[PDB]
RNA sequence: UCAGAUCAAGAGGUAAUGAUUAAUAGAAGCAGUUUGGGGGCAUUAGUAUUACGACGCGAGAGGUGAAAUUCUUGGACCGU
């Protein structure tokens, strides 16, 4: 009895996007991320949003029944910050509580061969 | 003839018969073995960032000290 999923947590700055779908990713079910429970800006980014509205999806994929499934960290690096943020694997902790079967965890952000600009200006973010 | 001098000697014979070193200077070579993101021209790969095409989804998303400008004629963001 091993039916799978995949979480595709995007772990961003002032975001996370929770956004579990069918194995080959072309079928999505229950898109919650972090952004649709709180509404004040810029507690987006905190563990707690990613904390309830990871399981929020638990009960959602709980609808049509997938056991296990796995896990697919993002950054959002490509010529940017590159590791996950605050609310990173707080919503990691929050879906394997809420009675889940996670075996995969991988760092599914990519990374470029090099960059092409990035924002900012060579002495970037003055202040 | 001596010819003050001055050109060339019967040249085949008698002279140790004549070219210093090779610079922990340089240069050039090599049956030389290589070595280096050195320069030129072709060839070619890598993910990424866009921009669009499909498809699923559903109301948010960018961003920030807090913001707003901005992106959602929902089909965006996100996943592919």
């Amino acid at each position: 009895e091993i039916v799978f999923g995949v979480a595709h947590i995007y772990a961003s700055f002032n975001d996370t996007f929770v956004h579990v779908t069918d194995l080959s990713g072309r079928e999505t079910i229950a898109r919650v991320t972090g952004g649709m429970k709180v509404k004040a800006d810029r507690d987006e980014a905190s563990p707690y949003a990613a904390m309830l509205a990871a399981q929020d999806v638990a009960e959602k994929c709980k609808t049509l029944g997938i056991t296990a499934l796995h896990i697919k960290l993002r950054a959002t690096g490509g010529n940017k910050t590159k590791t996950p943020g605050p609310g990173a694997q707080s919503a990691l902790r929050a879906l394997a509580r809420s009675s889940m079967k996670i075996g995969r965890i991988e760092d599914v952000t990519p990374i470029p061969s090099d960059s092409t600009r990035r924002k900012g200006g060579r002495r970037g973010r003055r202040l």
